[PDB]
This record gives C-alpha cells, sequence and structure tokens, in this order.
C-alpha cells in the first residue's frame, strides 16, 4: 500500500578491488588494491585478515593499511593491506587461504569476506626469503598506456640491460600501450629470460577511478619483493647515468645502508638537436641526438628512487613515505637520470627543430628556457650498441 | 599466469535509489531519489528518460536533474531527474512504461537501465491535471523519527483540521518516529479520511547517507504535485497561526500571483509556564499552557512556507530553488507559525519551569534569553477542543 520500497541500482564504487596477493615475508602478506573511501560514516577496521588451513582451524592476524596514494579526487584511492601473523600460518604446508574481511563501517555489520590468495600443499620454500635471490637489481615499469614509440624501448632496453648488467630483470605493466611494435622491441629480452610484460589492461575497468601509477608500483614491490635486492622505479623515457669515477656497484656501498634514494633529473628537450647536413639523424639513437639539457641553478624537478623492496610495505612514484630506515636525498652528481620529457607519445623524428653550431658552447634559449650541450649519453652510445650485439645479436636479428 | 585480474566484491555505494516515480503532467514526470556523486570523471547526462510503449515503439525525452540539497557531505545526493516528452507518450491511453538511465561517468561504457513507473492500458486521466483538485489544502509532513508525544499529534491534528477547513489533506512519512501511541492519535483522523501515514521506514538501510528530509519534501511535492492548490511544509511542533481579522482564503488570495511565500517563526518556550493553582496543567493542551514567546529582535530563524506544487520543480525544507513564478517573503503582517521547540519529544509534563504572574506584563529570562507574554494560540484552545469534538468524536482526557 502505502508502503515505500526503495530500489537500489548499480555499483558506483565497490568496497575492495584485488588486483593481487602476495606473501611478503614468514609471518606477513600483503593485498594490493583499490579502496573506495568512506563520506561521513568509520570504517573501523577498514578490514580484517584471516588464514584458513585444510586443518580445519583458522588464525587471525594485524590488520593495518595504508594510502601510498594523493588519497582525494579519486572513488577509489589505492589501498596497500598488511596481514601480519603471531606464527607463519603455513610450514605446517597442509595448505591454506589468506582472507580478507572489509568493512563499510562501524554500524552495519554486513561485510564482504574473501579469499586473497591460497598456497597449496608442498608449495612454500623460504630458502628464496634469504640470499641468494633471483637478481641483484628489478626495474619496475609504469602502467603503459597511449602511443609508444618501439624505437624508444629497443634504446632504454639496450641501454639498461647495460647499465644493471648481466644480472638484473625488466618487469613492465602493458595496460594497453605495449603495441605489436612495442612487443617487436621487447621481444629480444623476453626471450632471454630478461623481461616479463604483464597484461594489465584489463584496467580498463576502473580507467580514471584511481591513481593508476600508484597501483602499479604498489603491486610490483610485493610481486617482486624479493625477487632483487634493489628494485628501480622509473620510465622508459629515463636513463640512469652515473658521472664518471663510479661503479654501479662502486655507489651501491657507499648506499648500502640507505633503504631508498632519490635520484635528481637531467631534463633534456626532446626536440633540440643540431644543424648537421651529415648528421644521418634518422638513424641515431634518442639519447646520442638529442644533446640538449636544461640547466638551471636549483630548481626542486621531478624525481625517481630505488629501494630495497625487503624493507618497505608501500610506495610512492617519486618516492617512499612507508618503509623502516632512512632516505638519502643526497645523491646528486653521484647518480642521475636522463629524462627526455614528451618523447616517447611522439610520433616520428626526434629532432623537430636544428640549432645553429654554435650551440655547444653558447647556452641556447627555447620555449622561453635555456639549454646546454651534454653528450654524455652520446658518448656512451657506441658502447651500448655493441653491447647490444654480444647480449641478443642485431635486432635485426630479433632475438 | 602473469595476466592479472582485477577482482572486485561489495557495493559501497548504489548509482541510484529509487524513491518514487510520478507523472507530472500530460507530458512530463519525476523520479525522485538518491544518487551516487561522482568523483573526478565527467559525467554527462547524469541520466536519460525513455518511454517504451505497450507496442514496442520508444520514445525518448529530455531528461535534466536537480540537487535540492547541498552537494557534498554524503555518500549520496538527494536527486530528482524531470522528464519531459515533446508529446503525451501516453497519449492514445494504451500503456507503457517510463524508463530511467542512470551513468557512472563518461565513457558511459557501462550504465543502468530500469523500469520508472509503469501507467497500464486506460489508465491515463488528462482530467486529474486540470481543477477542480482533489484538495484545496494539502500539508507534507517531514520524516518522523524518535520517541513522540501522542499528545502533541492530537492537538496539533486538531487545530489544522480546523485551521486548514474540511478540503485539506495531511501527509504523514514514518520513519519509525509513528508509535502505536502516535498511530491512536491520529487514528480518527485516518479513518475519517484527512490523514495519510506512508511507511517510508526503508530509508534506514541508507542511514547517514543522505538528507532524510530533503527526500521527504520532494518525494510529497511530486507525489501530491496536483492534488491541491496549495502544499505547506511544517513541522507538528508549529502552528500555522493567522494574526487574526485574516480568514486563511483572505490571506492565499492576496498571494496568488506568487508561487511559494515563507512564514515567519514565532518561538515559543517548551519548558515555561505560570506559577499557578487554579489551572489544571496536566489536561490542558500544549498550546494552551506554553503561553511565553522569546522576544529578542533581529535575529534570523528558520522559515518554513506553501507552495504551488504545479508550478514547482524541486523544493527544499525552508522553501524551494526551483519553481515559475514568483516567491514572497513579506508575509509576516499577517501569516506566522508558532514554534514550541524541543516539545515533541519530552516524555511527560511540559511546564517543567514555573514563573510568577509578573511575568505576564515584564520581560522574563531564562537562560540567556528573554521571554513574553502571548496568549494568541491559548485563545483559541477551547474553540479547538469544540471543534475536535465535532469532528471525530469523544476522545478521552488528559493531555
Ligand atoms: C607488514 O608490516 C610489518 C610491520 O609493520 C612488516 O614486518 C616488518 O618488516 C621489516 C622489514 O621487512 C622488519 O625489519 C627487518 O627485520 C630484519 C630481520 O630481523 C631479524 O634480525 C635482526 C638483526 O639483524 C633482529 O634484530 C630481529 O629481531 C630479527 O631476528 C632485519 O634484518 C632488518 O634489519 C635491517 O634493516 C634495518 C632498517 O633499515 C637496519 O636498521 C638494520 O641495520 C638492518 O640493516 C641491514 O640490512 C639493510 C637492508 O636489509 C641494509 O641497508 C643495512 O646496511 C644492513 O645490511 C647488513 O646486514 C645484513 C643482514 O640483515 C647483511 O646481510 C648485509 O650484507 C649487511 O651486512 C629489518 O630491521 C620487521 O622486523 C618486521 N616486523 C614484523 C613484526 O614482522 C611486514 O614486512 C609488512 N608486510 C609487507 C608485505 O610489507
Ligand atoms: C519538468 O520541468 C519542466 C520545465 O523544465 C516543467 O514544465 C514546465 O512546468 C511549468 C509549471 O506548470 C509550466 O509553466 C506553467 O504553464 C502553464 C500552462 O501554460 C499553457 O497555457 C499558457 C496560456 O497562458 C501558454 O502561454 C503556455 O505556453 C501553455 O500553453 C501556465 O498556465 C502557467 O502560468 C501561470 O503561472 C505563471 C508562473 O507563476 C504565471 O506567470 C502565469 O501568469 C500563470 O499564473 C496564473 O496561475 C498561477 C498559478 O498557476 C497564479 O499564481 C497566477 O496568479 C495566475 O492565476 C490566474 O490564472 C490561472 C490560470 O493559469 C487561474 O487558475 C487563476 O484562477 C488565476 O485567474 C505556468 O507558466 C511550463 O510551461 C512548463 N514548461 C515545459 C517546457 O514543460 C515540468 O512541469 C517539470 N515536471 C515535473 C514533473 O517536475
Ligand atoms: C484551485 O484553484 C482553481 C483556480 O482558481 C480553482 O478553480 C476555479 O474556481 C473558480 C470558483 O469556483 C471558478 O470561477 C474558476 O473558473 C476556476 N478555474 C478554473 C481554471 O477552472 C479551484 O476551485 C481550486 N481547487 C479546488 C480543489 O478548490
Ligand atoms: C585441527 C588441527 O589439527 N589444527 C592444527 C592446529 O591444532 C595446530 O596448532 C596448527 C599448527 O601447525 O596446525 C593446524
Ligand atoms: C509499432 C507501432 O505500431 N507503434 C505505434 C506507433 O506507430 C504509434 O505512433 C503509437 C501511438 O498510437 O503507438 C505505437
Ligand atoms: C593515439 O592516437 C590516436 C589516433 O591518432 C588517438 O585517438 C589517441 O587519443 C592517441 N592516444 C594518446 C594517448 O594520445
Ligand atoms: C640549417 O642549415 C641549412 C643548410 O645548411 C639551412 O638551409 C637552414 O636555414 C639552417 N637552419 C634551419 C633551421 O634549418
Ligand atoms: C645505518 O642505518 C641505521 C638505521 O637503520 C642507523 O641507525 C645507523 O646510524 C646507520 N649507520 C651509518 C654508519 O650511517
Ligand atoms: C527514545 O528513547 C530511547 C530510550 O527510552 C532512547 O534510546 C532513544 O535514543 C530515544 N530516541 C531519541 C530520538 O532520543
Ligand atoms: C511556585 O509557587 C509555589 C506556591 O505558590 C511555591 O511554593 C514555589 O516555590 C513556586 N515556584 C516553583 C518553581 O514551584
Ligand atoms: C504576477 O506574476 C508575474 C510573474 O509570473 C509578474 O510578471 C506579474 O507582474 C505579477 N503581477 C502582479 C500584479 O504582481
Ligand atoms: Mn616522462
Ligand atoms: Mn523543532
Amino acid at each position: 500500500p502505502n508502503k515505500r520500497i526503495f530500489q537500489a541500482y548499480g555499483n558506483a564504487a565497490a568496497l575492495f578491488v584485488q588486483m593481487g596477493a602476495y606473501r611478503g615475508g614468514p609471518t606477513t602478506f600483503a593485498v594490493v588494491g583499490l579502496a573506495s573511501k568512506p563520506i561521513h560514516v568509520f570504517r573501523l577496521p577498514w578490514y580484517k585478515c584471516e588464514w584458513i588451513s585444510n586443518n580445519g582451524s583458522s588464525i587471525r592476524a594485524k590488520a593495518y593499511k595504508m594510502l601510498p596514494d594523493w588519497g582525494y579526487g579519486r572513488v577509489y584511492t589505492v589501498v596497500v593491506v598488511n596481514c601480519t601473523f603471531p606464527v607463519n600460518p603455513n610450514q605446517d604446508n597442509a595448505g591454506g587461504r589468506l582472507m580478507l574481511n572489509a568493512y563499510y563501517d562501524e554500524s552495519q555489520r554486513k561485510y564482504e569476506k574473501f579469499t586473497a590468495l591460497e598456497e597449496l600443499p608442498g608449495s612454500y620454500n623460504e630458502s628464496k626469503f634469504r640470499p641468494p635471490y633471483q637478481y641483484e637489481y628489478l626495474y619496475c615499469g609504469s602502467s603503459l598506456y597511449g602511443n609508444l614509440s618501439a624505437s624508444r624501448f629497443r634504446e632504454w632496453m639496450a641501454y639498461h640491460a647495460w647499465f644493471f648488467g648481466p644480472s638484473s630483470h625488466f618487469v613492465f605493466h602493458d595496460a594497453g600501450g605495449v603495441s605489436p611494435e612495442v612487443r617487436a622491441a621487447l621481444d629480444p629480452w623476453v626471450r632471454a629470460g630478461r623481461a616479463t610484460v604483464q597484461d594489465i589492461r584489463g584496467q580498463a575497468e576502473f580507467d580514471g577511478y584511481y591513481y593508476n601509477q600508484f597501483l602499479v608500483v604498489n603491486d610490483c614491490l610485493h610481486r617482486y619483493r624479493y625477487s632483487a635486492n634493489w628494485t628501480f622505479y622509473f620510465d622508459v623515457d629515463e636513463y640512469i647515468y652515473l658521472p664518471e669515477g663510479n661503479t654501479l656497484e662502486s655507489v651501491l656501498k657507499d648506499f648500502s645502508n640507505y633503504t631508498q634514494f632519490t635520484i635528481e633529473q637531467n631534463p633534456m628537450s626532446s626536440a633540440l638537436c643540431f644543424n648537421d647536413s651529415t648528421q644521418d639523424y634518422p638513424r641515431q639513437w634518442g639519447f646520442e641526438k638529442l644533446l640538449f639539457r636544461e640547466s638551471r641553478t636549483g630548481i626542486r624537478r621531478d624525481r625517481k628512487y630505488a629501494i630495497q623492496a625487503k624493507n618497505a610495505y608501500a610506495t610512492g612514484v617519486h618516492m617512499s613515505e612507508n618503509v623502516i630506515g632512512k632516505t638519502l636525498h643526497q645523491t646528486e652528481t653521484k647518480i642521475r637520470y636522463y629524462h627526455y620529457h614528451n618523447s616517447i607519445q611522439v610520433p616520428g623524428e626526434l629532432c623537430r627543430e636544428f640549432l645553429p653550431l654554435s650551440a655547444k658552447n653558447n647556452v641556447t634559449w627555447y620555449n622561453g628556457l635555456p639549454y646546454v650541450y651534454d653528450d654524455n649519453m652520446k658518448k656512451l652510445a657506441s658502447t651500448i650498441k655493441d653491447f647490444e650485439r654480444n647480449t641478443i645479436g642485431n635486432v635485426q636479428a630479433y632475438s
């Protein structure tokens, strides 16, 4: 009769979207994902962790979350959910399953209870929670999307496989940017077991509902938490450099006590080149031809960083506020990165202007900004192209 | 394998929660309900409307929403969706249904389509949108919650059936506040066809997630759009008064060219009576005993209002911001309402602090505020108590 029903439709925001769950220790696990944040009502607790072994019983875990993203301006906010136990709930190894009880608020009493990961009988090995690990170094790619130049990927990979050396791996996160031509440029390296391309294209369901680059670096953290002593975070338009008088290990022992440290930026124009009738720029590598560096006395610029994934719990895109140990922001003239800005989505020849010969010595001004000469990367170009041969061969060898 | 699964559970916000849907004219409809307000994402449209005729032919309307509440500070926001067609979509009276689409954002990828109302064959009556209407006056009560005094419903109901005359109807909204004691006080007026009690007790599922009173007033505005010439919004601790020399018709004809007019408040103390042994307080009505109006001047206080719902599109709790035609605020000279504030929950006797007869003529102080003797309402007590007896019989005594 006058009985007013209320009819709810749709799911404007789910409570928790689980992308990955990873064991991050004998006692502590991880669930990286997305959280809708509440409005005007609590959420104590946000989550709860269990472990249901095949023995039937169950133990409770201490559950605390972090918001290593902004935390406003998106429907969801990236959440890292920490489940630490007093005892390893499965070195019994009779099987087990990680639960997660996710609560809307403190007043209503229905919830969501699901499985985050499962461990089958006889699938555990502590020996890889301790040295040795797979690699010394592991590169964490961004969420790849857009129209991306395969030539940059070939050049970036050849360079950084040489930089990080033989015991390094590169992880990439295809969210649509890994075109067939990009693939063909990763193809040599994944054949060699040096690169991994995860398909995160199912992400299109939440595109715009959370911070895409935060979620990727939180998962790459725990999916490969013990895979390498160091885990680097930067983009394929960034190239790690070292002013001369530095080995990668000679800069690593000096930083051996710091679990995370920043890298300062060499912002390079992606258009400035030299006017030269004899330089055949269409067959020069990107960093070999863009020789002009935004060279300004101390203006705060973007960072990247590395981190001992063993000793962290969440991170951001420029550094971590979720670690144990101290950070080293003082790594300026000791390790750098070259950042060719807006070069990867550029279709065609990067050399889109031509400076006079004089620019090599004098400070030239472009787009209201000044630039200088910097052939530090140019100098390394023939070492790389030669290392490319001895590692994967020609790229007219795919490989 | 490394193909990642974005797996989502729970629902922390429906995209739309329908409370009601009504025809507001030969060509126009309104859906009243709750909406989940977006974040960062473009949402345009929020909605669109179609009419699907019984024989399969469709016709979409132009749809626009209105947000009568504040539009921030809650998981949900009150929304009135207006659908207007280029023709009566059920002209031939063959029947059909009003369909509504709710969008999550602009990618317009996923969407929610659902039936808002249905009109059975032959059911469309064009004379219900032409005078005469069912009542002259219609009252829209607020959302009733808490422990309410049945004795006040008796008194308020008696007064206002008298005040509005026979050609008026009263709509109450039961959100848990209508107790069995309150039901019996309303019962003779329900049996007399003068009062309706709607059961809105479902809104407690979403309680704390939107603005409760903003939902009731819009729904009542549209469910009764053409039931009456004037719709009055006020609470049952509030009594419309004509500073006399003014019949209600005479007042309303002076305002007939205005789509809505507001009404200023006489604040009355709910804890304050004569110290008098000749008076028999437990058997006198509230407005008969509480004779002291707060007398501070130039104090802006909440207002109430009346409205010609036929010329209004959405409303609020103190007036509408969505009408055609003008609005009148200088009504102090001929219509007011007495507000017995914090009088409706009070269990037991309202007379709780007593004053000498020197308060009839001086200015009384209590709790920092001043008060003056006002007997306009008490003068009408014996007239109401009669009127009650003549209209609903011998209600029994003692409040
Ligand atoms: C969820 O949250 C919980 C809690 O919030 C997380 O659990 C915590 O995780 C922490 C990091 O994983 C962990 O802290 C580490 O514990 C290690 C093991 O501890 C055992 O040994 C130490 C003695 O070393 C005992 O005191 C302890 O009781 C245990 O028996 C430690 O080894 C770690 O110490 C190192 O890091 C700290 C912090 O920077 C340094 O101050 C310290 O000096 C150690 O530094 C060495 O290692 C770092 C890099 O790891 C180097 O930078 C440094 O130069 C040192 O390197 C030398 O030493 C190593 C040997 O470690 C040697 O091999 C190398 O060659 C060098 O010579 C660290 O303290 C918490 O205990 C743990 N708490 C709980 C309750 O679980 C959980 O992880 C979260 N989950 C997720 C998924 O994130
Ligand atoms: C969804 O939204 C849409 C819009 O976004 C809503 O649609 C709009 O709804 C409006 C409200 O009804 C409507 O406006 C009214 O239209 C009435 C019908 O107009 C038709 O006849 C006239 C001929 O004069 C044509 O010009 C017109 O185009 C149509 O053919 C009008 O009659 C209404 O006018 C009255 O109100 C306005 C505004 O106050 C006055 O300016 C005007 O003078 C009229 O005033 C008389 O009536 C009011 C009370 O209604 C009195 O206050 C006033 O004193 C006058 O009273 C004398 O006259 C009346 C006869 O009208 C008589 O009974 C009385 O005794 C007095 O002698 C008004 O303008 C929009 O046209 C309409 N637009 C569209 C595009 O749809 C829709 O409702 C929404 N739906 C929902 C569900 O919310
Ligand atoms: C609502 O107001 C309308 C408009 O004034 C009333 O209808 C008018 O009534 C008078 C007197 O009975 C007639 O002379 C007019 O011709 C009517 N107008 C129209 C357009 O028909 C109506 O009486 C009021 N509604 C109710 C229920 O009383
Ligand atoms: C890539 O190019 C296509 C067509 O040229 C365009 O539609 C698309 O928006 C581009 N993507 C980006 C990220 O610019
Ligand atoms: C570059 O040099 C060529 C010939 O050497 C000349 O025609 C041209 O004007 C110079 N400048 C630019 C911007 O091409
Ligand atoms: C190494 O780091 C620890 C913090 O984990 C700090 O207490 C200690 O002083 C550091 N040692 C040196 C030599 O900097
Ligand atoms: C009604 O009374 C009960 C106890 O008598 C109390 O718990 C509740 O809060 C009261 N309601 C209101 C609205 O105060
Ligand atoms: C009211 O009057 C009575 C007797 O007239 C007196 O005893 C009492 O103190 C007065 N005040 C109150 C609050 O009852
Ligand atoms: C009546 O209302 C209309 C607005 O709808 C206004 O234009 C007109 O001036 C008003 N008439 C009087 C006499 O106030
Ligand atoms: Mn960049
Ligand atoms: Mn009140």
